[PDB]
């Protein structure tokens, strides 16, 4: 089974990864062999002295504390976050604009950033007065957690994988990595997108053609955006992989939709599994979310994106297919 894994880890370069089939061969340690893959591939290990047995410890923790009876926000979901911010860290037009730290930082923060996710919203969380709610005032309450946890499990038995990083380093990379995962909060959507079509509007590129980035400000702006793309890119994948996550939100909603009606609560949208469209909310969530996000992407990343794109709106013709 060893060599059927290693074949299929050859397209880690590639968008639409099979990671569920990742995830099948591996023993359920997708997270782990695609972050262990992606280190090796970016020679990560040798430029910041990262011991093998050092990173394979933490990565095996941080999957443990990501929640297996969870339906989508799981291990899968976060190897295929991590996986997906690889490949757009490749595109062309962003060829050496990141240093070795902020593609680490990049990297680190979509392995982490949905970590002990407990399968609810932070409006459930909100209102249901729950413990995570009241720790961090109502405000970016999973995203802060999964921060805290994502941090603490690097003190674990020889899980410290930044340990040969210089302090300057460490200090930078955790504050990218909070500014990233912070953003992945979907109530900060709106303006996450209108600051990119700024950018797009003002887009400026370097003598060879490839995206300028002057300041911290633009820098961590991309790589927001870029985690938040990779978030959001189950529409973008082809169909056999973009129904199975559909399959999974769709479980995880309508199981917060019944401990909301058992405590006698509001039903949030999508989650009355009495009620449910479930390709009518694809459709406006392509609409109204994915596609102006990744149109706006590839508009400042042309033409690397024009594929993704494509299949995006493929997908979409194909749910709206469904409806009639
Ligand atoms: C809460 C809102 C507004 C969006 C969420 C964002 C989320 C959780 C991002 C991954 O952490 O994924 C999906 C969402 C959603 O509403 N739908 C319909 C989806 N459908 C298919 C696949 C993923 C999603
Ligand atoms: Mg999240
Ligand atoms: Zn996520």
């Amino acid at each position: 089974q060893e060599d059927v894994l290693a074949k299929e880890l050859e397209d880690v370069n590639k968008w639409g990864l099979h990671v569920f089939r990742i995830a099948e061969l591996s023993g359920n340690r997708p997270l782990t062999v695609i972050m262990h893959t992606i280190f090796q591939e970016r020679d990560l290990l040798k430029t910041f002295k990262i011991p093998v047995d050092t990173l394979i410890t933490y990565l095996m923790t941080l999957e443990d504390h990501y929640h297996a009876d969870v339906a989508y926000h799981n291990n899968i979901h976060a190897a295929d976050v991590v996986q997906s911010t690889h490949v757009l860290l490749s595109t062309p037009a962003l060829e050496a604009v990141f240093t070795d730290l902020e593609i680490l930082a990049a990297i680190f923060a979509s392995a982490i950033h949905d970590v002990d996710h407990p399968g609810v919203s932070n409006q459930f969380l909100i209102n249901t007065n729950s413990e995570l709610a009241l720790m961090y005032n109502d405000s970016s309450v999973l995203e802060n957690h999964h921060l805290a946890v994502g941090f603490k499990l690097l003190q674990e038995e020889n899980c410290d994988i930044f340990q040969n990083l210089t302090k300057k380093q460490r200090q930078s990379l955790r504050k990218m990595v909070i500014d990233i995962v912070l953003a992945t909060d979907m109530s900060k959507h709106m303006n996450l997108l209108a600051d990119l079509k700024t950018m797009v509007e003002t887009k400026k590129v370097t003598s060879s053609g490839v995206l300028l980035l002057d300041n911290y400000s633009d820098r961590i702006q991309v790589l927001q955006n870029m985690v938040h793309c990779a978030d959001l890119s189950n529409p973008t994948k082809p169909l056999q992989l973009y129904r199975q996550w559909t399959d999974r939100i769709m479980e995880e909603f309508f199981r917060q939709g019944d401990r909301e009606r058992e405590r006698g609560m509001e039903i949030s949208p999508m989650c009355d599994k009495h009620n449910a469209s479930v390709e009518k909310s694809q459709v406006g969530f392509i609409d109204y979310i994915v596609h102006p996000l990744w149109e706006t992407w590839a508009d400042l990343v042309h033409p690397d994106a024009q594929d993704i794109l494509d299949t995006l709106e493929d997908n979409r013709e194909w749910y709206q297919s469904t409806i009639p």
